[PDB]
């Protein structure tokens, strides 16, 4: 069922990445594409979904390409009307099986509109405690107005945050060797998602946010969330 905690050995380690943690930061630094009540208008590769979602802010897009975990999830949501959110990227983010108003892409995100918020119209507030080696110096809420919302918009909010008030990532490398975020529902079920790069001098965007590809969902009235760092070696 759920997946075990990370073993000691398995957790990148910053120290072993010699790329530009900066690249990291970019990914969560008030980042991301937000869109309501859109309906994908084109694929690329079977597993996929374009939409038509204009950056309101930069004006960097108007159209944004979801890739998904297989063909399944990209045809259930293929003709729904969903709301989008999730972490962009541009770097080997490609369009086009001949030649297919800037471009953007990204993975999962996607979550059906109807009957997703809550009857008050209000906000859900989700706890999200903070350990430093072994230690929970702080806890903080993010919001969501989903009621099953993906776990890449709660961990992203999680990682804004984390980087303004934790400096997180950094431009040149993070104060902490090692990091996981984990996401504990209400059924027993846990999962959780490595903070920090792959070692070696590049880090691969678009390979990273991959791991968001399976569009997963919680209960936000009732997830716990747990993001474990550690400065551990100095
Ligand atoms: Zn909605």
């Amino acid at each position: 069922e759920s997946q075990p905690d990370p073993t000691p050995d398995e957790l990148h380690k910053s120290s072993e990445f010699t790329g530009t943690m900066g690249n990291m930061k970019y990914l969560y630094d008030d980042h991301y594409v937000s869109a309501t009540k859109v309906m994908s208008v084109d694929k690329f590769l079977a597993h996929d979904l374009i939409y038509n979602i204009s950056d309101k802010k930069l004006k960097n897009y108007d159209k944004v390409k979801t890739e998904l975990l297989n063909e399944d999830l990209a045809k259930k949501y293929k003709d729904e009307v969903v709301d989008v959110y999730g972490s962009n990227y541009y770097v080997n983010c490609y369009f086009s099986s001949k030649d297919n108003g800037g471009k953007t892409c990204m993975y999962g995100g996607i979550t059906k509109h109807e009957g997703n918020h809550f009857d008050n119209g209000n906000l859900q507030n989700v706890l999200i405690r903070v350990y430093e080696n072994k230690r929970n110096t702080i806890s903080f809420e993010v919001q969501t107005d989903k009621k099953s919302v993906t776990a890449q918009e709660l961990d992203i909010k999680a990682r804004n945050f984390l980087i303004n008030k934790k400096n997180l990532y950094e431009f040149n490398s993070s104060p902490y060797e090692t990091g996981y975020i984990k996401f504990i529902e209400n059924n027993g079920n846990t999962f959780w998602y490595d903070m920090m790069p792959a070692p070696g001098d590049k880090f691969d965007q678009s390979k990273y946010l991959m791991m968001y590809n399976d569009n997963k969902t919680v209960d936000s009235k009732s997830v716990k969330i747990e993001v474990h760092l550690t400065t551990k070696n100095g």
